[PDB]
């Protein structure tokens, strides 16, 4: 489970048995034709894969480019999170677990997990930072209808980091019954590999769809990056292909303000939630609070596979600010009639930063923005527009 | 054409006759134009997300001892079947040279679908919506605002869909040079019921190809909710006279005997509404009455004339379920399948309790998703008492 120097299993010893059991069960389903049959049927008819690769004619006109959007917003529940949640809750069911727990920030992982738990008939307890239960209220409502318990977490910065802290405490307290479902590619081995291997369907589809429109590989693929799962999923089949892969982190109020979530660009090597990776830390090794207008990007660490891709130059990383992402959310809504997630708006904002005239650019549209409507319409920057 | 037996026609102020003649001419032109269907079908595929899956609902199948399949129109862009029609009509509007779109909406799904198609095609868009529906369907008001549409709350009459359409039709008549009126359902003067039904019948054409892959035969039942009738017409039309039992489910509101429902086919009388001769809730002096439904998209006093004709000729069977039965089915699908359905669609799902389907293959049109309904449902007194 190492990506260069990053990754590993940096956990309390009591979890080692659970992780060994998960690693064995996962290696088992890796060759299990009936796991993949059932999983792939649900991806097709329940989640709605393959998702289209949409030529965004008006965006393309505005930038002078050929811009395609990989439409993960069209999945069931409205984000790429469902790819991973169905796969892991299916695994949990096959391992004989009876209960699921997870932490969630935008609420999309929580909704995806609650959906799979409902489908597979499992008890489901979702931890969510209290500030996130307010700016992402639509997803609290969906999780309640799906039968999940939602526990607001009032400690720390009351956002995703603190929700994951409490879900991990719950998992340790409940190891007999409970499977912990990470939403991103952060966590102790084998979780980064499991999540990335459920999300790489995105890149696999893209790789097949782009020669049908343009007859070669794209020039660029752009995806937003917090923990990194939607970006790992679309990048992984293109690593070392020569495509320019660009991961976009949350620059928040600005990378020099101290109010951002840009772990690769501004963090230091450290340990978070089981991985050795880049973490926003002070000079005494204390993890710092992140900030982003996007609840899904508001997390102080990043997946170890991305730390490794950055170090080896296989993927390039940069950031855009809260205001740039808000502008891109509004622009896509107005020009293409698609309301993007505020996470994915960071990737769309980056179109203004590359020299793309004449280029074929794929943007991973990781989810839809209905959860973000109240927050965007009330934001002071948008109110000053 | 225009007439489905004695139903339908063009019952409109004379000032609309010229626009309707130009519309029918333009439509007959595109119905043969490969360049139109190439652009349209490309958008249905990549923009809207078709074909939609036909999903085997294993837990619901186990509950009813049946094989229950859901046609997943909830998975379209914007979350309902309305986008099939909105993309096609705004594309036609563009081809006819119009620069502005107008419509009325109740659930707000047709409003959002029309607004997204207007945004895609660079047209001005003005949506009318009854004030009551702007409150119980607030999520869709917010979506339309981000899409760049103007949302006009309508404060007259019963402040729901019938009123909104009245105001959109007034706006159309005031703006006939620039503006294309987009109906959301199969109600209206000819050629609109045929246009709408012909954009929605992709639902049934897909279903007709998908169900042999899953069962090796036609289903025993196809069930869809009906107010205007567009999603039901879309899924039924390719199965007319096939021997499948087709069941349209109207809104029964508080009860077919309470006077508080929207069950036009079951309890209306012949009348004229919004251009069509069809079944309309009215008193015995010919005055249209206010409809009621817990579902904003079913809360309308008329029904499409093709449905009046299918009912009279027996080609489709019609019934109703109550508000409380629809709420129960809303909660049920959410808990059992992890799919939160529109409250409109929940009427069709609730009807699975009303027939004997043991050993039967049943397709239900899952016409939209229910995120717009969450706040209303969670605060409904009957859900609170549960
Ligand atoms: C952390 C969460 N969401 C993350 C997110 C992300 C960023 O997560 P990854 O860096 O793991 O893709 C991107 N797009 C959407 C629509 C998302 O919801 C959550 O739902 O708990
Ligand atoms: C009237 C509206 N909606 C109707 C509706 C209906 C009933 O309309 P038809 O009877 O035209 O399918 C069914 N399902 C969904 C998701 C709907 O939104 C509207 O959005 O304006
Ligand atoms: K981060
Ligand atoms: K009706």
């Amino acid at each position: 489970g190492n990506f260069g120097p990053y990754g590993g299993q940096n956990v309390p010893e009591i979890l080692m048995g659970a992780l060994e059991e998960l690693e064995a069960a996962y290696e088992g389903i890796m060759k299990d034709e009936s796991f993949w049959k059932e999983y792939n049927d649900l991806l097709r008819d329940y989640a709605g894969r393959p998702t289209p690769l949409y030529f965004a004619r008006r965006l393309s006109e505005k930038y002078g480019a050929r811009v395609y959007l990989k439409r993960e917003d069209l999945l069931h529940t409205g984000a790429h999170k469902i790819n991973n949640a169905i796969g892991q809750v299916l695994l949990a069911k096959l391992m004989g677990k009876t209960r699921i727990t997870a932490g969630t920030g935008a609420g999309q992982h929580g909704v995806a997990t609650a959906t799979a738990a409902a489908l597979f008939g499992m008890e489901c307890v979702i931890y969510m930072g209290e500030e996130d239960t307010i700016r992402q209220k639509l997803n609290v409502e969906r999780m309640k209808l799906l039968g999940a318990k939602v526990v607001p977490v009032k400690s720390g910065s009351r956002t995703l980091k603190d929700a994951i802290d409490e879900a991990l405490r719950d998992w340790i307290t409940n190891l007999q019954t409970t499977y912990y479902v990470p939403g991103s590619v952060v966590g102790p081995h084998p979780y980064p590999i499991i999540v990335r291997n459920f999300q790489k369907v995105i890149g696999e589809e893209t790789k097949k769809q782009i020669p049908e429109k343009e007859g070669r590989l794209p020039d660029y693929i752009v995806a937003c990056v917090s923990g990194g799962s939607n970006a790992a999923g679309i990048f992984y089949p293109f690593i070392d292909s020569g495509v320019k892969l660009i991961g976009v982190e949350a620059g928040g109020e600005g990378l020099e303000t101290g109010k951002h979530a840009a772990s690769l660009l501004k963090g230091k090597i450290g340990y978070l939630h089981g991985s050795k990776t880049f973490v926003l830390q002070d000079d005494w090794g204390q993890v710092q609070a992140s900030h982003s207008v996007s609840a899904g990007l508001d997390y102080p660490g990043v997946g170890p596979e991305h730390a490794y891709w950055r170090e080896t130059g296989k993927v390039l990383y940069d950031a855009v600010t809260d205001e740039e992402a808000l502008d891109a959310f509004i622009e896509l809504s107005r020009l293409e009639g698609i309301i993007p997630a505020l996470e994915s708006s960071h990737a769309l904002a980056y179109l203004k930063k590359i020299n793309i005239k004449g280029k074929v650019v794929v943007v991973n549209l990781s989810g839809r923005g209905d959860k973000d409507l109240e927050s965007v319409l009330n934001h002071p920057y948008v109110r000053e527009r």
